[PDB]
Order: structure tokens, then sequence, then C-alpha cells
């Protein structure tokens, strides 16, 4: 119970590396705002996990990528920490929504970059502005990254351009928030599990396990246990820091 | 002589950087599509300047960051080189233009984020995609970054973000573009006199000496002797790459 | 005895006796780590660490070797092997911790070449053959940690054979990590900051403040856990914002 | 006599006998520089790289030194310090290129101390204690490079050694950087992938092959010419798209 006493925000919490990272500050005594586009049902079923196992949550919806957004987002968190602790303050924030799409360079459109810039970068880059009006000090805010910033792969030129525009809030936001103490950082999983459909056809699980070092796709439990850590008190000297958690795929 | 028969675009050319390399081009032998958005008597002096030192130029006039840019810089560009050298090929390519801006983090709306990363990653990327149907083997690509990317300055926030988006062109594409033997890269200048009123100041001036370590800002010239090279033979195993051309400014 | 997540595991914190060192290895212990604190010549100051560590409950003893003097290693496993084989009856050695190190400032112009071998032998060589040798000795799912320094990203001059030996240091978590992946064995750099051991700094950190040691041990004792499994061959930033630029 | 951008200017290029070093010697005494060749105990090559600079127009001569042996800098700087004087009049040193290097591969189990002192000796030390010496004699605008490795960058188990060697090399572009900015003497760090020197590793680069050194040679040129003189501190790649991850 190291975040006893503390609140966060998950974005994109429905499923995946964020429901695995709410299931873990949940567990860690934090009231985590579970955050969802359009996965009310599944939203649900992680705020449920959380209580069960004795701690605390709730479900926000805010479609992000669309005008208004962000007023959305923090009208229902700020609503439902104020009903539920008696403040609006939000010691953790960990931008996690994301969209990834594959294709070739050359069949990328304006439409889709557009889509993929508003929902990986713009999105959270506004969410961290509104969350510094209600952020104490000591605050963490954690950014879910990936290693493809630091590994070519054509088919995912304009994923990877949002990741290294995501990356960049860490560390300009680490200088200006470092009076506050509040510690900004970029954390870039590699190829994760996130039970989709996608981890089940054996060849290409095959391909994926083959690019970490250790063999293996990771589970999103291995993620969501280092954006607790960053959560954390033993965090604390970490701030403007890209954290390597892709299990040895970076290594060239 | 060293580009005698090529062909190039430099973005962003009726002024500051881009003009400098715009001149360093022209001087070397190739025909240099000088592109502007509203400078249209900077473009000319500076196409006239090529012309008057023995070599060949013309402008070309897009307004980027809105639909149909490329559309319009392309339809341009390929006429241009159509009826001066018998084809539409642009051996190449430089993404200068760019917008820059300062301003509380706190202070920042949606529509100057848009801006931001409409001009300074969007173009980039569709006029690299634009590009790819009309480079020959051996072309190259040099993105101009900004050291803003590796120095936390939360005033310049979303400009850092937006070139971090920009440098994630050069690590993909130049996976994608090996076998054509297309050299994809990034420059980051430092504090660079673009001749506009800020430089004037002698305290401003002073303070973005002071971030050299030759203690001055950078002359526009300095630049373009790095984009010059990275343009020529002579750069051919460099690729995906990322130059610091910042004067010492990245030192920590 | 108290329990913790480190509970079964054995460690090696080389340089155990003040500092840094120190503070990981009252970290180490107290998540349940049998730890050896190792030093050179500070047995007073490394007895009080083990005591401290046994008396919160946890277990330790301290090991004696000179580093950077042919034979070091040796002398180094051979306390170490003894001291294990006492208190579990086998020379498993889970975690090791490469924290030992010589700093010196001065003019790049004024360095000798004696003062160049003192700090590659200490800050890297040995490093690297204290790795070279807990391999036979270190389970699958065992833990590297070479604690470098973010002086490896940021230019001092009058510290120039300094960086040159952690960047050196540096190296051994890039080559390593991808040899151990199949056993399991995760290989990172820690790259504190300015840290108060003891003994205008204040201005590099973006806290505007030199570190603590305890808040350099809280990083090292997560990469020793397992919460910290899918990290490796990684560079982890622990300055408090030093190296923004 | 054939003149062009670095005519005026001394150079000294260490390990100009054979490989990536003869191909910055040849293509620097094009430009104009006056060239001392160095080697260790290929002389016969040495003489051949120093007449092909000579017949096609420039200027040089051979310098013999053994590296990483006590003395190994007097004796370079004693021969070099020589030549240039008999042919300037002066021992102006406006250029140095530190491309001599030792290379062994070997499984990091089987890494012996002796093999550790001989890398760090010939890679990391020698380089240093030869930038150190040629400040005495380095003019304001100067150049250093030095030619590290993309191997830095990519694990690779059975070359830690040596990756080690060229970690702790390019922290001498980092801190000397900052030292000599007030003097324009620019420093900075070439990092080549797999090239062809002459004695599957062409999978490595995005062109799928091995350099030539003549491809490194342009590099290097390039950043000893006045075009490189806002590019100081740098990590400069010319790996063909090797370090792509
Ligand atoms: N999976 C990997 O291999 C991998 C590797 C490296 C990094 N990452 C990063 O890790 C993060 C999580 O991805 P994942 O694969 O674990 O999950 P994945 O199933 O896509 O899940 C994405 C989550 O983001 C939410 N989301 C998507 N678009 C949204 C929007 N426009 N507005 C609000 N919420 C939105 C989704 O909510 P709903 O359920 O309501 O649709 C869902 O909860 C992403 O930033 C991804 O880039 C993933
Ligand atoms: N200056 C620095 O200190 C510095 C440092 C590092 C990096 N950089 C980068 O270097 C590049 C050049 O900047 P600078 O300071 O030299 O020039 P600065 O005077 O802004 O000039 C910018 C150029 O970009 C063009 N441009 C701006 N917006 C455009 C648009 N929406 N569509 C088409 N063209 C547009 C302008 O054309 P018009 O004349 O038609 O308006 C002008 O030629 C930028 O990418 C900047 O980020 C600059
Ligand atoms: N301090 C900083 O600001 C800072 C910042 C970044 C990184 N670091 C790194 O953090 C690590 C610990 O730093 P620290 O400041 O805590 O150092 P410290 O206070 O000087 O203590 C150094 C430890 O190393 C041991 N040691 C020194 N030379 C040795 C040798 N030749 N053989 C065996 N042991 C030797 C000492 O043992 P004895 O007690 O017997 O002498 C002592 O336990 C070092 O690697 C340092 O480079 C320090
Ligand atoms: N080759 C690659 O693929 C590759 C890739 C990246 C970086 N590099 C680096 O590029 C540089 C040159 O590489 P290369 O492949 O051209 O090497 P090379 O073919 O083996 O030649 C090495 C040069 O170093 C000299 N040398 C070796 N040991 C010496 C010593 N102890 N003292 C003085 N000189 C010594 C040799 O002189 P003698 O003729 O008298 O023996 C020779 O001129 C090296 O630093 C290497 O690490 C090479
Ligand atoms: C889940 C997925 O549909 C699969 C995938 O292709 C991927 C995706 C997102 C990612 O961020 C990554 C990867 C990835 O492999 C991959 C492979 C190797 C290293 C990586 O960092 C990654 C990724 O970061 C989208
Ligand atoms: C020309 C300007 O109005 C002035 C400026 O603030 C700046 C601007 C654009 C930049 O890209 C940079 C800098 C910069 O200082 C500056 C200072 C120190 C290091 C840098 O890389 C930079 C910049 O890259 C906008
Ligand atoms: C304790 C000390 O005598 C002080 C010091 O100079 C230092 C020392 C060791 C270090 O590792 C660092 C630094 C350091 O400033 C310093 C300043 C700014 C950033 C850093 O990473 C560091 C260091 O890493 C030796
Ligand atoms: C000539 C050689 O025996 C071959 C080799 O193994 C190598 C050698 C020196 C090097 O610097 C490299 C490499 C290298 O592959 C290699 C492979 C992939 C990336 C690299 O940067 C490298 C190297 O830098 C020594």
């Amino acid at each position: 119970g190291n975040l006893t006493g503390k609140t966060a925000l998950v974005t994109g919490a429905s499923r995946g590396i964020g429901r695995a990272i709410a299931e873990k500050l949940g567990y860690a005594g934090a009231l985590v705002a579970v955050h969802y586009a359009t996965g009310a049902d599944a939203a649900a079923e992680v705020a449920e996990s959380i209580e069960k196992d004795g701690g605390r949550a709730f479900t926000v919806k805010a479609e992000l990528g669309v005008p208004g957004d962000v007023d959305v987002l923090f009208e229902g968190l700020e609503r439902g920490l104020k009903e539920r602790t008696g403040a609006t303050d939000l010691d953790i924030l960990v931008n996690n929504a994301g969209v990834m799409a594959m294709g070739a360079p050359e069949e990328v459109t304006p439409e889709m970059f557009d889509r993929m810039m508003a929902v990986n970068a713009k999105a959270p880059f506004f969410i961290v502005q509104r969350a510094l009006s209600v952020m104490p000090d000591g605050g963490r805010i954690i950014n879910v990254s990936s290693g493809l910033t630091r590994v070519a792969s054509p088919d995912q030129v304009t994923y990877g351009m949002s990741k290294g525009a995501l990356e960049q809030i860490a560390l300009h936001f680490s200088r200006h928030l470092g009076s506050r103490r509040i510690t900004v950082n970029s954390v870039a999983p590699g190829s994760t599990d996130n039970g989709s459909a996608l981890f089940q056809i054996p060849e290409v699980r095959e391909t994926l396990s083959q690019l970490s070092t250790f063999g293996e796709v990771a589970e999103p439990a291995a993620i969501a246990d280092v954006v607790a850590f960053l959560a954390s008190e033993d965090a604390r000297w970490i701030t403007g820091a890209f954290i390597d958690a892709s299990g040895g795929t970076l290594l060239g």
C-alpha cells in the first residue's frame, strides 16, 4: 500500500497495458480513474477487479482526438475525485491511451495522420496541461511511448512520429515542473500481448518474440510493474527520462 | 560543382537557414527550387543570387499546413523541373520550412498546436511521401530539426514535440529507402541568426550566444555547409542519422 | 528475520562501506537479500553497515578486497564464496551491484598515465572481471547492475578520465544483456547525478538539490527485483533531471 | 603541388598504412593537407600511402610508433614534430585523426586481463594522451576526430572489450569539445559500421553492403574542413544505417 492516499488517472484503461497499469496502481492503494472511449463494460470490469482486491476505482468516458475531449475527461475525473475524496487533487497521470496502425508509408492519408497525432500526442499534451492545475507537489506524470522510436519500422512510421512527439513531453515538462517536484517520464514497452487476436497467430507471435532478447513478447503486467515503480516515492530521483522496458529489444 | 546535374527542393528558402541552404546548393551546381509561402520578393532575390553566381533556380509558392498544400507544391515543382531539365526527377529534398512559437506551456491552445504540428511534421511527412515517386536512386532527404529535442525548454514544448516527430522520419524512412540508396537524415542547428529583429536585442543575443560552446549564435551559412555535405556523394554512408550542428550546444 | 521481496536471494554490493553503496546494501538487505558488504579498507564502516542490516532483521557480512590490483577478483570471490557457503551452503549469487569506484578532478593537461590506469583499473576493468567471474555462480533470473554516472552525458573537462571509465562501464550493460538474454539475467546501468556521499553542484539537478544516497538505492533495489524483469541493456537515468541540456 | 581546401594545414592520421586510416590519409592529402602517415610496423604500406599522396601532387611522410607501450606518445611526437619542422619550419598540428586501433573477437568468458589491457591501451589510452600532447602544438581552428565504432550502439557479446574501449574513446569528444570551445578546436567521434579493410556482416547495413574505406574517409575529410565548423562534441554515425535497431 505504498500509494495509499494517492489518486491516479490511467487513460486507455479498459484493456491491454492500461488495464494492467490500473490493476497494479489500484493494488498499491491508489484511487484509480479507469478511462475509456467506447469500452464501457470492459472499463467497469477493470474497476470492479480493483475493488474486488480491496482498492478503489471508477470509470471515466472520454473519446480523445476530437474537440472538447479533455474538457469531457476532466469534468468526469474531477467530479469523481471530489465525490470520493473531497478534493480534485490528481497525484498520478498515466497517458496510456493510444492508437496503432500498420500500412505502407505510400498509402498513409492525411486523415490517418491527424488521427494518429491527435490521439497519441495532442491529447496527451493537453491532458498534461489540464493536469497541472490539479496536481500536487510530488506528483507523477508517466507517458507510455514505444520502442519503435529507436527501431526503424517503415510500416509504422506515422505511429513512430507520434510517439517521438510524445517523448518530448517528458524532456520539456520535467524542466518546467522541477520545483514542484513532479517527475515526468517516458516508458517504452516493446511488443506486448494486449489480448488481441493478432498475438494468437503463431507465425506472427514467433516473429515478435524474436525481437526481445528474452525470446518472448511481454505480458502487460511486466510494463505495469515499471509504471507502478515510476509512480512511487522510490522513483523520486528519476525525471525527464526514457525508460527502456522492451525486454532488450533496443540492443541494435 | 559536385552537385552538377542534380535537382533540389529547399522549403522555406525565402529567408534564414533555407536561403543559405539554397545558396550553397545552387553554388554547388544543383538546380534549386526555392520554396516559399508569402515571401515572393524574397524568394525571387534568392533565385536571382543563385543565377547571378552562375547556377540555376526558380521559385515555388506553397502555403504548408492547409489541405492540398503538397499538391500545390509538387504541381509547381514538377512543372518547373520538367520545363528546365526535361524530367520531374528530384535528387535532393530539404525539409526546412518551419514555424517557431514561444509561450508558457499553460497558454498553448489546440489551434497553436495544430499549426505547429501541421507545418513542422505533417507537411514534411507528406512531402517525403510525394517525393518518393520522383526521386531517383542515390537521392537525398534532409530534415532540418532543432537541438531543442535534446535541451529542455518549457516555452518551446510544442515546437519541441513537432521536431521530435520530424526526427522520426529519418529513422523509419532510411530503412524503407536503403535499397534505393536514398539517405534520410536530421540536421539539428542550435540558435541561429535568421536575420530577424530578435537577434538584434543585445541582451537576448548575449543569452543565446552563451548556449554554444563557441560563445556565439550560428550564422546560417554554418548550417548550410553541413546540409551541402549531406547532399553530396561524400555523405553516402550516412543514413537515419541525427547530425548535431549546434556548435556544441548539446554538451549537457 | 524480516521478510520481503528479495527473501531467498544473495547479493554482492561492491563498495558498500559508505555512500551510495551503503544505501544500496541497507536497501537490498531490508528487502530480504543476504548482502555481502564489500570494502577496500573501510572495515569499520562496512561492519557498521553489515550490523545495521542484521539489526533490522536482515542478513549480511563483509568482504575485503582492494580492486584494480592483480588478484583483486580472486580475493573478492574467495571471501564471498566462503561467506555464502557458511550461510546458505551454496555459492549462488543472484544479484551483482558494481558500485565501487574512484573519482578525481584536475586539469586534463595534468592527467598522468598512472592516474589513467588507476581510473580504468577500478571503474571499468574490475567491473568487467567481476561480471565475468559472477557468471559461473549466477542462477537464471539473476541481476547485474552497474553504477555509472550522468557525467557520461554532461561534458566536464576536469573529469575526462572518470567519464572515459564510466563510458567503458556502460558498455557492459549493452553487450552482456544480449549475451545473457536466454538465461534471464538482466544487465543495466544506473546513472546517478550529484550525490551527497558525505565529504554549486546542487544547481545541476532540475530539483536544485544534490541527491541523498537513498534516492539512488531506491532505483537499484527496483532493478534488482522481479518488477524490473523486462528492463535489460538499459541506461537508467537517476540524476534527478540533470541530463536535461 | 595540387591545391584544395586544406592547403596550409598539417595533419596526423594514426594507423594510415592500411584500411580506413589509409583512405583518410589519401583523402586529407588530396585536399591539400601535409599528412603524417603513422604506422606501427607496416612501413612498406605506409611509404606506399605517403608515395601515393605525393604522386597526386600532395605532401606527406611516414612516422613510426607502436602505441599502447610506455613511451609511445613521445616516440610518435618525436617523429611528427621532426617531419613538420623539416617541411614547414614549425611544429603546428592543425588536424588530429585518432584512427589506429585493435580488434578482437572471442567468447566473453575467455577474455584475459592481458587482452583487456591491450584493447584499452591502444583504443582509449593512447588516443587520450595523443590528444593531451597535441594541445600544446594545435592552433585555434584545429580539428580532432576520433574513429570510434557503431558497436558502441549495437550489442555484440564477442566484442565486449572492444566496445568498452570505443565507449571510453567516445567520451574524448564530449569532454574536450567543452574544454576547447573558446580555442575553436572541434572534437568529434565518427562511428563506422562494418568496413572492408581487406582481410553476413554486409547484412547489418541498411544498404546490404560492407563499407569501402573511402566512404568513411569522405566523412572524416568533411569534419576536418571549415564546412564542419559548427559540429563539435558530436557522435557522427557513418555506419550506412546499421544503427537502425
Ligand atoms: N501493445 C504493444 O505492443 C505496445 C507496444 C509498445 C507501446 N504500446 C503503447 O501502449 C499503449 C496501450 O496499447 P495496448 O496495445 O495495450 O492497448 P490496445 O487494446 O489498443 O488498447 C488501447 C486503449 O486505448 C484506448 N483508446 C484508444 N483510442 C482512444 C481514444 N481515441 N480516446 C480515448 N481512449 C482511446 C482504448 O479504449 P477503448 O477500449 O474505449 O476503445 C483502449 O483502452 C498505447 O499507447 C500503445 O501505443 C503498445
Ligand atoms: N533559427 C533558429 O534558431 C533555428 C534553430 C534550429 C532550427 N531551426 C529550424 O530551421 C528552419 C528555418 O528557420 P529559420 O529561423 O531559418 O527561418 P525563419 O525566418 O522562420 O524562416 C522560415 C521559412 O519557412 C517558411 N515557412 C514558414 N511557414 C510556412 C508555411 N506554413 N508554408 C510554407 N513555408 C513556410 C517561410 O517562408 P515565407 O518567407 O514565405 O513566410 C520562411 O522562408 C526551421 O525548421 C526551424 O525550426 C531554426
Ligand atoms: N558521488 C556522486 O556524486 C556520484 C555520482 C554519480 C555516480 N557515482 C558513482 O557512485 C559510486 C559510489 O559513489 P560514492 O560517491 O558513494 O563513492 P564513495 O563515497 O567515495 O565510496 C566509494 C566506495 O568504493 C570503495 N572503493 C574505492 N576504491 C576502491 C577500490 N580501489 N577497490 C575496492 N573498493 C574501492 C570504497 O571502499 P572504502 O571505504 O574501503 O574506501 C567505498 O566503499 C561510484 O562508482 C561513483 O563513481 C557517484
Ligand atoms: N574495420 C571495421 O569494420 C571497422 C568498423 C568500425 C570502426 N573501425 C575502426 O576503424 C579504425 C581503423 O580500422 P581498420 O579496420 O582500417 O584497421 P586495420 O585494417 O587493422 O588497420 C589498423 C591500423 O592501426 C595500426 N595499428 C594497429 N595497432 C597499432 C598499435 N598498437 N600502435 C600503432 N598503430 C597500430 C596499424 O598499423 P600497422 O600497419 O603497422 O599494423 C594499421 O595502420 C580502427 O580504430 C577500428 O577500430 C573499423
Ligand atoms: C500491438 C501491435 O499491433 C503489434 C506491433 O507490431 C507493435 C505495435 C505497437 C508497438 O508499440 C510496437 C509493436 C511492435 O511490434 C514492436 C516490436 C519491436 C519493438 C517495439 O518497440 C514494438 C512496438 O513498440 C502494435
Ligand atoms: C530563432 C528563435 O526565435 C530563437 C530561439 O529561441 C530558438 C528558435 C528555434 C530553435 O530551433 C532554437 C532556438 C534556440 O534558442 C535554441 C537555443 C539553444 C539550442 C537550440 O537548439 C535552440 C533552437 O533550436 C526560435
Ligand atoms: C562526488 C564528486 O566528487 C562530485 C562530482 O563532481 C561528481 C562526482 C561523481 C559523479 O558521478 C558526478 C559528479 C558530478 O559533479 C556530476 C555533476 C552533474 C552530473 C553528473 O552526472 C555528475 C556526476 O555523475 C564526484
Ligand atoms: C573488421 C572486424 O573484424 C569485423 C567486425 O566484426 C567489426 C570490426 C570492427 C568494427 O568497428 C565493427 C565490426 C562489426 O562487425 C560491426 C557490425 C555492426 C555494426 C558495427 O558498428 C560494427 C563495427 O563497428 C572488426
